[PDB]
DNA sequence: CCTGCATCCGTGAAACCATATGGATTATTAAGCAAAGCTTCTTTTC
């Protein structure tokens, strides 16, 4: 369904954020249109903010779950890291 | 002067005035923003 486009749209922020380059995420418009082109696709066309919001909005709870369960992959060496002074 | 004893010092187990002043705080406004709502094009139904 649209939960593997969001699965890319995730990834690809992965990928975005790892690599130092970060102001191109917070802000909204930029950032749709770098995922416009570079060539990501629900239902045959581009995306607008509504279908963003829609695509964000319209999704399962289990699947988010899974989505932020797949996005802390990459990011281990930080949050091992992070929970190794936390042991109280 | 140099051999010879003493010791002793270390060492561990008040109030105000005045005057700037600028930095800190507050108000005030332009920008912007997410969310909503028209307007038309497809898409699905009988």
């Amino acid at each position: 369904k649209n939960i593997d486009t969001v699965r890319e749209i995730i990834t690809v922020a992965s990928i975005l954020i790892k690599f130092s380059r970060e102001d191109i995420v917070e802000n909204r418009a930029n950032f749709i249109a770098f995922l416009n082109e570079i060539g990501v696709t629900h239902e045959g066309r581009k995306l607008n903010q509504n279908s963003f919001r829609k695509i964000v909005s319209e999704l399962t709870q289990e699947d988010k779950k899974t989505l932020i369960d797949e996005f802390n992959e990459g990011f281990e060496g930080v949050y091992r890291y992070l929970e190794m002074y936390t042991n109280k």
